[PDB]
């Protein structure tokens, strides 16, 4: 009167749950979404040869919910879902080696993640989330589904969106162990005084209004709460790296003097990134596109800088 | 002579500047702006000592300046936003019921029905600039928020515009993180599946304006084929918006906050304004006209909320 196979579940495919399943009945009237192998089976009715396979789920009991905060480090119910839409896309996409970095080839308004990606390949970061990590490492090799699935996921953006290379990096910033980087800075006005100000974690390694590493160090000017102008620079960094961002103007980009960059062109309110790296010359990597040249002039939004220990002189 | 001005990108940090009769603002500013109208082709006049005008953001600290205050790097927004500043200073702005409306001008319906809804849902802005301009329209200042508005939706005066952009550009700039929604969606064939939404996306419906329907279950597509019906499990805002293509509707006393009507199709059309208070009244413009009932093309509808729990039990949904 009621046939049944055992399956597997799991909302991470390290742990694997024993399910009986009806089968009369669909996998989503027994489990909710369901899926098999990436494929969407959640209207199907098992099969026979269905037997022994495992099905990713959705986290809808307390197992499977502990299961997903280990894994995705995330307490959101609809994280995975979020992901698996995403994912519905970005498994279509193509991940070129492009100069030796896993890209993007242009899809689905997709080149603000493909900046992002090549970024990450270049500079040293550490993801907490096992998934972060585990995807990282698949995208590295070419098989970056699942990692630009779960940066939509964490910024909680779908896919065709306009997308913002400084929002996304802060949004993994904060999932990486950013704990020991240290920034200090000294802000100085002709009439206030000084004053001296400490930063750590990811609000140390991320700077909002110029794109010279060298000119933050020497000081930048800034509006003073006094209605005055004041004087900003940088007293002591620590950290692997250090991303300086701006609003684009005209910038030049010269060989040797960063790591890479990004550059935003086209309609501003979606609008088209492309990626520089700085290796034996300058390389403009335009999704699937590579272009070289010795400099690079245009409206760059980011730039980012290698960093061990810095000390100021100055004073 | 020469005289001393001050340049600014925000109107907050003045930077001082002697400028000389001689030649024109733009040859010794760039692109130059004096409430709205561009002066970049005309020399400084005596009178003009002390005055106050807007430049473009062309150096980095005024590039921080401009992000700092409006929350975009776009670098158009400026002189966009002074060319429709430079329109909306002649508009007018009456108190209609106690608001801050707009006498019509420039195809500016849909703005008007946006900026009397702001005055009547809770919403704090981010960006310094707009959190300013609302107190000021608030108050019957309403030219500078106006502007802002055309320039953050990248609209210039006299397009037609659409109240659901309007907002959904306006709620993007707003703080809206606390902001949650809980949906199920319920197919006989293939089961349930529940999705949260955050931020603007959790505020912002569109396929119906009634919240009670939504409530109670709206049939939609579902992908083996059957239809399938979603419906609200749980909603903490201090508001929500329903929208749906205009159709003929009828507004109640007591069961709405306010709403947008228009008249018109895809090229042309005009927005009118209608709130519940003691009754219901259509604000159009600089007209009032109040009523017991109203019926209309509704397109958006704005409702009060806190905290919704659906009290559906899924295995029920379709004894109704
Ligand atoms: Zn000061
Ligand atoms: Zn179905």
């Amino acid at each position: 009167e009621v046939r049944t196979i055992k399956v597997f579940t799991t909302v991470d495919n390290i742990n694997l749950h024993t399910q009986v399943v009806d089968m009369s009945m669909t996998y989503g009237q027994q489990f909710g979404p369901t899926y098999l192998d990436g494929a969407d089976v959640t209207k199907i009715k098992p099969h026979n040869s269905h037997e022994g396979k495992t099905f990713y789920v959705l986290p809808n009991d307390d197992t499977l919910r502990v299961e997903a905060f280990e894994y995705y480090h995330t307490t959101d119910p609809s994280f995975l879902g979020r992901y698996m839409s995403a994912l519905n896309h970005t498994k279509k996409w193509k991940y070129p080696q492009v100069n030796g970095l896993t890209s993007i080839k242009w899809a689905d308004n997709n080149s603000y993640l493909a900046t992002a990606l090549l970024t990450l390949q270049q500079i040293e970061l550490k993801f907490n989330p096992p998934a972060l990590q585990d995807a990282y490492y698949r995208a590295r090799a070419g098989e970056a589904a699942n990692f630009c699935a779960l940066i939509l996921a964490y910024c909680n953006k779908t896919v065709g969106e306009l997308g913002d290379v400084r929002e996304t990096m802060s949004y993994l910033f904060q999932h990486a162990n950013l704990d020991s980087c240290k920034r200090v800075l000294n802000v100085v006005c002709k009439t206030c005084g000084q004053q001296q100000t400490t930063l750590k974690g990811v609000e140390a390694v991320m700077y909002m209004g110029t794109l010279s590493y060298e000119q933050f160090k020497k000081g930048v000017q800034i509006p003073c709460t006094c209605g005055k102008q004041a004087t900003k620079y940088l007293v002591q960094q620590e950290s692997p790296f250090v991303m300086m961002s701006a609003p684009p103007a005209q910038y030049e980009l010269k060989h040797g003097t960063f790591t890479c960059a990004s550059e935003y062109t086209g309609n501003y309110q979606c609008g088209h990134y492309k990626h520089i790296t700085s290796k034996e010359t300058l390389y403009c990597i335009d999704g699937a596109l590579l272009t070289k040249s010795s400099e690079y002039k245009g409206p760059i939004t980011d730039v980012f800088y290698k960093e061990n220990s810095y000390t100021t002189t100055i004073k």
